[PDB]
């Protein structure tokens, strides 16, 4: 119920970063931003608090919620994970602050985590403590956040979410296939980028936005069908990849997955490894949560009814990778390159949209748009 609410909140946050970057590559995690804020919730009280809550659709402290999230987090970092995905949250607050009695223990009760205490007077040190955290929890795949570049002696409250993903395909793409096809930018131009391709009966479906926009929706299962990569791209050119993401919801995906059908086709999908770091500040304000960032309006009295606090910096960084398989070796010169001929073929040579979801719960782990691989 929670994963479903957390999923939408994160998509709603994605729409923001998207609509804020026309014609631009962006990888983002609806789940991640959903988690951090679920925690930031406990620190916030009164005014500011409701903004977050209303915007998220649920109060973390209501019975059942928090534990639900703990559950989902665990099942994600489960056994199947197989080093394919990392995730992490973290709130840093000025140590010396008279935190409200029994807050930390409560926090740890619900999130099995602790609100990190650093001395922002040591700008060089703190700036590091933060980065070092993102490093030690993302398997080193994410060792530095550019945002910290702005932490200074006046910093009081910092929020962070970092994830790294590079799943292992259920059915890996033959290496002896990744040729160097051409890609059309929204720009109008083009570029020859590598594009792997495999022929199989991919779970396919054509979709139509409630306004005359027709996209192709494919589903690429990762090992054990635990996770799935959904790729959606319009038929014609011109058609704004925009249209979809605007009414893109946790429900919608379950709907594409609704009337799909395994069909024989040659899939040509560009390889791509993207990196994104968003300053959740404007995107979150656009969703109503504005008090948290305003100095004499923010209310974190639930955390420290002492000195005036406020989120001085909240951000997310996500490295996503799509390659032949989950990553294996290969021959250095393949003479042949065969495959059963298929009826139709799908060439993803225009900007497309992707979505990684945790099929069991439905969680929208990652989302993003590849405008130029």
């Amino acid at each position: 119920y929670v994963a479903h609410l957390a999923s939408d909140f994160g998509v709603r946050v994605f729409q923001q970063v998207a609509q804020a970057s026309k014609d631009r590559n962006v990888v983002f995690s609806p789940y991640g931003v959903a988690s951090v804020l679920a925690m930031l919730q406990l620190t916030t009280g009164g005014e500011t608090q409701q903004q977050i809550q209303a915007a998220m659709g649920f109060k973390i402290d209501d019975k059942g919620m928090a534990p639900a999230l703990r559950h989902l987090y665990k099942e994600l970092m489960g056994p199947w994970n197989k080093d394919e995905i990392s995730t992490t949250d973290a709130i840093f607050v000025q140590r010396d602050l008279k935190l409200v009695q029994g807050f930390m223990p409560h926090f740890f009760r619900l999130f099995r985590s602790t609100v990190k205490q650093v001395d922002f007077s040591e700008v060089e040190r703190a700036r590091f403590i933060i980065n070092d955290w993102v490093k030690t929890h993302t398997k080193g795949m994410i060792s530095h956040l550019l945002g910290t570049g702005a932490v200074d002696q006046l910093t009081r409250l910092v929020l962070v979410n970092a994830l790294y993903f590079n799943g292992q395909w259920k059915t890996p793409f033959p290496d002896s296939s990744t040729h160097r096809r051409l890609f059309h930018k929204s720009d109008g131009s083009t570029v020859s980028v590598p594009m792997m391709a495999q022929t199989n009966k991919f779970n396919y479906t054509e979709f139509t936005t409630p306004d005359g926009h027709y996209y192709d929706i494919l589903e690429l299962p990762y090992h054990g069908d635990t996770l799935s990569m959904f790729i959606a791209a319009p038929y014609e050119k011109e058609v704004p990849l925009s249209a979809l993401t605007n009414i893109l919801s946790a429900q919608l995906i379950s709907h594409w997955k609704g009337n799909m059908t395994r069909l024989p086709r040659l899939l040509v999908l560009p390889k791509f490894s993207l990196e994104t770091e968003v300053d959740l500040r404007k995107p979150l304000e656009n969703l109503g949560m504005t008090d948290m960032f305003r100095q004499f309006q923010a209310d974190f009295t639930s955390l420290s009814d002492q000195e005036p606090l406020h989120v001085a910096l909240a951000l997310q960084k996500v490295k996503i990778e799509v390659n032949e398989s989950g990553t294996v070796a290969s021959s250095s010169t393949a003479v042949i390159v065969s495959a059963r001929m298929a009826p139709e073929e799908i060439i993803i040579d225009r900007p497309f949209l992707f979505v990684v979801r945790h099929n069991p719960t439905g969680t929208v782990l990652f989302m993003g748009q590849v405008m130029e691989p």
